[PDB]
């Protein structure tokens, strides 16, 4: 079976927060709104004013940066009798909103204030230990009902977060094409459709066409068409691509890197970018394609060496540990269309570092 | 100003998918009304009920009386309420599917659609097309959400008459051209905003899949079998085209199709057959280059879609009849105003009459 | 050494433009003599006078007696003077238009030309071609200014016989080749200088539009309708070709056309039909590569322009007749000396006889 | 309706001033010649000697750098019974000559001594307030009867003025193609013909082929074929292109910039060049096309950043005012094939500045 | 009529001097050998030994670096009853050998010891005044009977002379194509054949393919296949090309430059190279083709600016004199397919200088 899944509706544009009530109303007439105090300050009057205009009841919950904040927000929801969840903010908030909605069986509307990972459209949350190490992929039975991306808010967030989202999105084509070639099963539970693979590719093509242009707009805090295209790339295209087409070596290498303390200060997408580079070596991509990805990463500020990732000195045994972890049973690296072992992964990573360092020398 | 894309929750496709429907349906509900006419129940009923039983899903079969009318809808609503069903399954052709969407809408329950033919891109959409009883386009009726799940059993589809696959390729054929015209016009889609890059790209992928795979798939289905080409065309006729048209946009070809519904001579051709010709007429309306017209003429001729008025049953001095088609295609609210330029009845008449001439000259060169 | 481009003040085109002529004519004068033969008055008279009335423009109709002769010109001059008209409108075919240019010239008044056919590139030019009564080229007669305004009603043109559109494409066909030959020779145009980049580019755009749009437009006009392809060809046959030939240059093809006017066998073919063949002969004269000859042969054959002496009515031992064509094409003052190389009657005869052979071999392969 | 308009005759070449009498004679036998004292010194004997040779009467008027210099020259014309107007010199003179000819209903011959804007062929004059702010486009019912470009005179004018004319001409293809795509009405009053759009494109292609070569010739004060092609581009091609094919965002942005005091020292064409760059961002042109236009502007000396335009420091509110003004009702920016708002314009301008500044860094 | 002329036989290769007797014998059994003392020292035993081996009589004449050295060698020839002339050495010697052979009506064999101009195959000598100014082209009724190029000798001559020969050969395609386009009459007396034009083009293509490679070989004093190809290019291809296809602006500009004292220290071919560049401007070649010729000239050491030609300061009036002279009645510049005047030539030269100086800046 080929299977594609999607949120029911993805909405994007400048000041989309002021139009939320009209779409949210179609799903429920009473929401719990989960957001931290800083996001409530930026977004709360706009959002609450939209909800009121369309006759939607709302209760805002005190949220702070655990299955137990989830339980607590679960009880508060029942207490006020809410029929719906809105999450507003960064990843932890959106993840908590998906969990609450799931455990209560209610529709969920997600409103990301940054475009830094492809997580929001997905029926998935990534769980980490207390020490920051990858633990597991937690799969929910449904995608979010609705994802709303306000481009004006996103373009005012720190540019480094748009760049991180592009690093996450960079892996999508490469991972999806490897899975496709391998006939691997996606998280959606089948073989990839043409549709998912094609959005994954459009993701990559869009990054190459719009990445720099968008970065320059976001540095000035403004929304151009290039920014809208990258937000779409970073969020819808990447999200469908990864979940319905598949994950492979780049994400498994990211997860491996979480076992080193030295990289905990990088964003998810910065590490996936280097993991993508390592994958290019693992699958023996042609030098021209390595050059394209190195130039794109350098041009926008993604890491292309182990030193840029905070890993210095003789890294050989550290990267052995990263490789053992990226090859654990269950990991997505085994969706590659060839057999992969820790030794091959360590070799791909160490070589990618040399290729990125030689590139820096030439530039 | 907002870009919006909508989609069914899950689209599932492959050979003998009907036998696996229970795992997927179970995730939405444990009790379904199954709407199917008698021919479809005889064809698919034992496999489907078998699958449902095997996954602990309860089910009441209900015999569909062929037509998608408020009466049948209200009737099936009451029946559902009386056995306590928590979900609807539609199985079969377009009228059965459109009925199941409405039942699920009014009862506010989840719906699983199981098309047994791939002859239109309707199944994934939050939409039904209402005609009159005389067969004349009435209205687009729009639901506020898409079907939860669409299941395409490719083995079943490949045993259906090849003419129905061709008609679906005909409907799919318009998708790119209408989507790109809307995109160019900055027109609003049925999803309620400007097109995403995603919906436009799926629409283009539709056109490109038809050109790569359409003949190969037609040959396989003529033999009654499923190859990868058939799997690709079924995706193209269903998911790619369905998202492309709903979330990217309709334009001249479907408006021209609607306009042809005022002529009795056509009224029994399949929707996608007429839409193929309407696509040709759109090419003349927007002045596509000759190489692109040639490509489309060769595709339609190679798979068996009409490229002249005579193949649509229309002959003689059709000047007045085509002016009637043209007026109807330009009615207020029609999708032809989504073109990136001003369209008038006279321009539409011109494009139709000229498309006929192009296709007739192409037939005379045979190729 | 000077580059010069000249142009009508305003060129206006589109469907039902005749009904809007009053706004534009009003800007030049509030009182016009309207010169039209009776057939044209019956076809276009009520729309035109209607438009003029609606914008407060006064008008006296004058019946044109078919021929562009000093007598008719002097006559229409007197009539104008007697009602006090402050402008001339010419409506219809070439002889009507050439007459209106002369009337406006002698009376020193503004002129609006309304061609009801698109069969030559004459309308925009500061020019008239004088023949003898026996049909034999006499002289280019040159005015010191271009018509003020040229109005092309595409709806009217698309109802005229397709053969007249084809003949205009035939005339337009020579434009690029003659312009580029002149440009290469650094020859002086009828505008009085070397060609601008603008006039050459319009001439090339003419050729490129014919190749892209010519068949599509022909098909539409065979159906009696206006599509965008027809709008493009009408611009190509009229504005692009008219500026190209006047401000960029004439060369062998039109000189060869003139030379053919000494044979009775041709004398009733349309100007553009003969010019198409003269273009072919120009291709052989300048040794165009075979691929370019093929392209032109396929274009002329596909739209119905002559590619052999027999299609121009000439048969048998035409050795002497073609030597007479060749001598006349090389007369002192003819445009064939604008070629970027020395041309003699023997070379022209060679090019003609050889072009006939090329076109006859092409006909035998049918394609 | 598709409509194209043109002057009746455009004449160009080296020492074309010495041949003027032969063409002017065809229109009238007695002219008022309007020119400042410096232009009279350069051009007057050549011109007056040509007029005499062909039996053309002439009276020269004292002209100085207002509807009232127009009225005064109007009365002087009647006083001597003149049948014709010749304007010789820069834009203000040519504009005054068009106005006089119009109010008196006589033929006009224009003789530009610089090739710095595409105004001369057109039936249009741009009106500004006393403080230099764009006021309105004033449309006359006729184009000039004749435009005469003496290339020897033009090639001796300061090169910075040829460069400015190239900046004005740079916008023409982009603006015409946007209008064409939008099915916008031109100043000629219809939809664009194929002819006008095609001259607009030829304009752009000519600039890219001949711009540098012409600039180098004009730096030495001489006329080569490249100079003749750029003069034609800057004057005939651009003039037909803009008037008969259409204006769009680049000119509207130029008009916006006139509300800042900081840019009043740049020529019209220098500001249109940056406005063209901003338009490329607004319409999301591909990076390759941005690179081509950035390299061309840099290569000839047109501005590619807000600092090169004299706008320094935090420009954000200043560019907001430029964007509000470029979007006024009536402005040509609404001929773009998509909806445009002040926020989008401000974003395009600020981003174009970042793109031009990044380009400078690489060069 | 199309007419091509050629020497009867062209022979080339390493140590070709040692095989001369076998070819010279076919024409006559007794030669006068004209050569200076330095060339006699290098070449004389090899040559005289070859002549002896094939039963050819020989008398060597005292030759020194005028119609009167020609008359004197004329009488000495009769005195010894010689049946043939061999010239060995540089241009003056070969020119004197052609003159003697002509006035005595005997066969002539030319043996160039340098490959610095395309003169040797031709029926032409260029005459200069005492002050070094171009005087006239003197056309003989016959080409030389035989030209023998010993590549080993040539590759040991100063590299600067191979480079000069490449500068002369650089003009050949451009001049021949201009004449062809103009339907100009060549010195052979008709229109160009296909053959001559095609050798002219092969000349240019060979220079671009082999020029650098040959220069590097000749810097080490050795013969590779690239050297053989450039010698052929510089001598046979260029010689047939220029004489049978035609001369145009580049040579006329060279002749113009002979009126300035400042350039008398450059070789013929160094000045023709810049004259070629000026011609590229005169005919408005595309920038890409200008770039190719600038890079080739720079790469091998030909001049691309007036300063490299020794012309400094304000050159404007000097270049006016060069342009007047290049346009004299009779000059080849009128074989261009467009009218040419002194002003246009001065403009082409001054602009070419600016283009060459801008190129130097970028490199
Ligand atoms: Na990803
Ligand atoms: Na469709
Ligand atoms: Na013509
Ligand atoms: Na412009
Ligand atoms: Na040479
Ligand atoms: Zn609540
Ligand atoms: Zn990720
Ligand atoms: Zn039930
Ligand atoms: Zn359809
Ligand atoms: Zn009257
Ligand atoms: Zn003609
Ligand atoms: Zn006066
Ligand atoms: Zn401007
Ligand atoms: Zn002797
Ligand atoms: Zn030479």
């Amino acid at each position: 079976l080929r299977i594609i899944q999607s949120p029911g509706k993805y909405i994007q544009g400048a000041n989309a927060l002021a139009a939320v009530g009209q779409y949210a109303k179609s799903l429920a007439d009473h929401y719990l709104v989960i957001a931290d105090d800083f996001v409530m300050k930026l977004a709360g009057d706009t959002l609450m004013g939209s909800l009121q205009q369309h006759g939607v009841k709302h209760h805002a919950a005190l949220f702070n940066g655990c299955h137990k904040e989830i339980d607590r927000l679960g009880r508060e929801l029942k207490a006020h009798g809410c029929r719906g969840v809105i999450g507003v903010g960064g990843g932890k908030t959106l993840d908590t909103a998906k969990a609450i909605a799931h455990y209560q069986q209610l529709p969920v509307v997600l409103i990301p204030t940054i475009a830094s990972t492809d997580a929001p459209t997905s029926a998935l949350s990534v769980i980490y230990t207390e020490q920051g190490e990858f633990a597991e992929y937690l799969i929910y039975p449904r995608n979010p009902d609705m994802v709303v991306m306000d481009v004006a808010i996103i373009a005012k967030a720190p540019v480094r977060l748009l760049v991180a989202g592009m690093g996450d999105a960079l892996s999508t084509y490469f991972e999806a094409q490897a899975c496709f070639d391998a006939q691997a099963t996606s998280m959606a539970g089948g073989k990839s459709t043409l549709a998912a693979l094609s959005l994954a590719r459009l993701c990559y093509d869009t990054l190459l066409a719009e990445g720099v242009k968008a970065k320059l707009a976001v540095e000035a805090g403004v929304v151009t068409e290039a920014v809208e295209r990258i937000i779409e790339a970073n969020t819808y295209l990447s999200g469908i691509g990864f979940e319905s087409s598949g994950l492979a070596a780049a994400h498994a290498i990211h997860n491996g890197f979480t076992v080193l303390e030295e990289c905990h200060h990088l964003y998810h997408g910065e590490k996936v970018a280097f993991g993508t580079l390592a994958q290019l070596v693992l699958q023996n991509s042609p030098m021209a394609q390595i050059e394209t990805v190195l130039a794109f990463c350098h041009r926008i500020g993604l890491p292309i060496t182990l030193a840029e990732m905070g890993v210095s000195g003789d890294a050989v045994e550290k990267i052995m540990a990263v490789a053992q972890a990226s090859c654990a049973a269950g990991e997505t690296i085994h969706n590659m269309p060839f057999k992969v072992t820790p030794a091959g992964v360590q070799a791909a990573i160490l070589t990618a570092d040399r290729l990125g360092s030689a590139w820096l020398q030439q530039h």
